[PDB]
């Protein structure tokens, strides 16, 4: 028993982190096979970021201007190309520590592990969610760009996120491993607005199921509701509308607990309308939405 | 910016996890040099746990009864000994992945990373604190015994905890790497009581400093207090008494923010007496006590 915001073991990803330097800018890169992936803003100076013309900026750079260092050994750059907002530096040596991997574009609401890095060296690992507004609420300082988000399926690492920027509002924005930003964000020092951040309803429900499995049952009531009635309450509280897909996805948790999904929705509805009244659920005084139904099942079944 | 419950990168520890089997019981072991460390309750059956005589039980076991497996290769056991509540299985092969390491007994209030494992395979990593009552609020299922807690200083892993048991109350108990339980707990299936769990005051203060550094300043007031006045309020709320040592330890955070420690104590005092009034601090609706002042400084400075 017990319920924690658990991250995937980061060892497979640590073996891929390298330092990429371009002029005075140093950030992190991901070394997989003979390719180093990093944010393209490595080629920018503080002045360039205001309105950078990356194609023009990249033309002034040659293979030898990109210093790639894995641990203490220098990698030789034999090719460079820009794929959307990521630079792909072709190196002459394949990473001997390359794990089995995929590049995946995650959906909003999905979760992933972040290995926060500085100078190609990992400093910490934490679990987070892609917000419905496509931002992430991470913990990143300057130097952390190129730090990656991933999930692991037994031995295959699915790289889903590369950190690029912190918006003036303190939230984080980045790309998938093909250089495509999640959301409307651009890699430019300009006024960028994240949309309204809504609450991942299916995740909160999954976490309520985790609470019940772990003995915290105080919030369970004698009521039920319907999808349309629950959604009327969800919209008022800036919660994502719950669909039959979400109900089906909660099927295993509903079967494990013997509590119907709509019954859990009525409990959630009362928690929204009345608050926690000073009580806690799984050591939290608010409704947690950064555990998918898959994360709950995995944590409560010990998937290695 | 951003503040997350960050764990140390677990790669160095993953390379030490092995599976230890003794009869029908399989748990995790820590392989460092030519020694495998694991909970001594590996030699018990369900009936033994009621009142086990471990010296008598261990005598019926020989080197060949302890099956140690690292990945898919079997390790040959050439020696076995009991050191307090841990078994030390001497193997004939040194772990080629043994990192630089220390065995340290942590203090209550200190934090550490847990690499939760099942069948010698890691499943997740999370950050936690040794509670003042010496329990840990982890996420462990059956099979997780032998999972370790650690801290990293650049390249040296300091092993501080080995998971042994879940108390009937859902909290977790374990030992240091010398087999000594943290707290009054014994490795027996009996009624064991954890003391009153108090709140780590210095940690909450450090987290209030992290909040101020990260832009959350709403809780800052025009008041101050004294150590004795603050402690009068701390005792009422089951908070640890704050000492001059704690004030000194908060020195770097107080210098960074320009907010005196006693001024932060007055804010904490008002948060205790009046609650958060529906507001949040660093995305939390309660006072977080699982970040030491060292964790805050590290996270806010990017120590790799
Ligand atoms: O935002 C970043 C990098 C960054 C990321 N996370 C956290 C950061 C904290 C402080 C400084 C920088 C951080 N780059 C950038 C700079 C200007 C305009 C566009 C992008
Ligand atoms: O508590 C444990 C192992 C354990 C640990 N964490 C979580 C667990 C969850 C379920 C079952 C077992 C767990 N061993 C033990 C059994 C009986 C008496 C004394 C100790």
């Amino acid at each position: 028993s017990g319920f924690r915001k658990m991250a995937f073991p980061s060892g497979k990803v640590e073996g891929c982190m390298v330092q990429v330097t371009c002029g005075t800018t140093t950030l992190n890169g991901l070394w997989l096979d003979d390719v180093v992936y990093c944010p393209r803003h490595v080629i920018c100076t503080s002045e360039d970021m205001l309105n950078p013309n990356y194609e023009d900026l990249l033309i002034r750079k040659s293979n030898h201007n990109f210093l790639v260092q894995a641990g203490n050994v220098q990698l030789r750059v034999i090719g460079h190309s820009m794929q959307n907002c990521v630079l792909k530096l072709k190196v002459d040596t394949a990473n001997p520590k390359t794990p089995k991997y995929k590049f995946v574009r995650i959906q909003p609401g999905q979760t992933f592990s972040v290995l926060a890095c500085y100078n190609g060296s990992p400093s910490g690992v934490y679990q987070c969610a892609m917000r419905p507004n496509f931002t992430i609420k991470g913990s990143f300082l300057n130097g952390s760009c190129g730090s990656v988000g991933f999930n692991i399926d037994y031995d295959c690492v699915s790289f889903c996120y590369m950190h690029h920027m912190e918006l003036p509002t303190g939230v984080h924005a980045g790309t998938d491993l093909e250089g495509n930003f999640y959301g409307p964000f651009v890699d430019r020092q300009t006024a960028q607005a994240a949309g309204t951040d809504t609450t991942i309803t299916v995740n909160v429900l999954a976490w309520l199921y985790a609470a019940v499995i772990n003995g915290d049952r105080w919030f369970l009531n004698r009521f039920t509701t319907t999808l349309n009635d629950f959604n009327l309450v969800a919209m008022k509280y800036n919660y994502e509308p719950l669909t039959q897909d979400h109900v089906d996805i909660l099927g295993p948790l509903s079967a494990q607990t013997g509590i119907a999904v709509l019954d859990m929705c009525a409990s959630l509805k009362e928690l929204l309308q009345n608050g926690m009244n000073g009580r806690t659920i799984l050591g939290s005084a608010l409704l947690e939405d950064e555990f998918t139904p898959f994360d709950v099942v995995r944590q409560c079944s010990g998937v290695t």
